[PDB]
């Protein structure tokens, strides 16, 4: 239960759409060391269903190529926060819908954290980047990558 | 020439003997990004000369395995500036002796650039890695690594 941010009044489908994760971060190096890392994920879109299920699109470096992958995460009693089918939680810290969003997962144990700034355009947004610093600035985090607007614009940021 | 914060009254002798680099950060992720990286490197101890050069015993990871590497930078007529023999000029931004030492190496083109927190302790000092944060904020870093007291205590940070 290590993240204590959450967006309160949660409004999920107005989360649908597209977005770039424009920067990372890790509880572990290894969780985004590598291309291929476990949590390297490159958002692509978000389609919450109508009863508010969330379904993702994204994309994954596997076995030396860009993959797609789709899953979906699926509401819990909180809304900011979703499980995935795997016991590993997705939680919104924070979003204003028409420019940011700032997402956790982590898994139950430890624990493994991974967070994410997710924006709407292929554009460095500092604030967006700034609110995603305060928010982990307390969060056990080793590693952050960030990326500029030429690798958003590439399947898995190369 | 991006790095426009130097240590005045820089006394290069005084920061002889050992370091650890608590936390490194680069322009481009793929200068950390993996653990054979260019520009991963593990600081063990700073050598000066007489003459006010600086040998610089680290690890790197080469070809599967922790290897020691024994590297000189030489002198400039600035103190906080220090060339490696390969252009990759090294500067000193910040340090207490004591305690921490902030410093930056980049090429001469980009420009291409990595920056290190070195502390004296396998200790996390959340006030050096402040003051290298605030070092870092108008730097274009891309990725930025963090060590615990674990990794400290092992070759190449395992
Ligand atoms: C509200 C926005 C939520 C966005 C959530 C984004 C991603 C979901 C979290 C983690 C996905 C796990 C990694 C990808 C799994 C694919 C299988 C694998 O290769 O291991
Ligand atoms: C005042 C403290 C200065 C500390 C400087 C630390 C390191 C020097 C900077 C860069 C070294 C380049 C990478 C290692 C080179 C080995 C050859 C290689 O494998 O490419």
């Amino acid at each position: 239960l290590i993240v204590t941010q959450t967006m309160k009044g949660l409004d999920i489908q107005k989360v649908a759409g597209t977005w770039y994760s424009l920067a990372m971060a890790a509880s572990d190096i290894s969780l985004l060391d590598a291309q291929s890392a476990p949590l390297r994920v490159y958002v692509e879109e978000l389609k919450p269903t109508p009863e508010g299920d969330l379904e993702i699109l994204l994309q994954k470096w596997e076995n030396g190529e860009c993959a797609q992958k789709k899953i979906i995460a699926e509401k819990t009693k909180i809304p900011a926060v979703f499980k995935i089918d795997a016991e590993n939680k997705v939680l919104v810290l924070d979003t204003d819908y028409k420019k940011y969003l700032l997402f956790c997962m982590e898994n139950s144990a430890e624990q493994s954290l991974a967070c994410q700034c997710l924006v709407r355009t292929p554009e460095v947004d500092d604030e967006a980047l700034e609110k995603f610093d305060k928010a982990l600035k307390a969060l056990p985090m080793h590693i952050r990558l960030s990326f500029n607007p030429t690798q958003l614009e590439e399947q898995c940021h190369i």
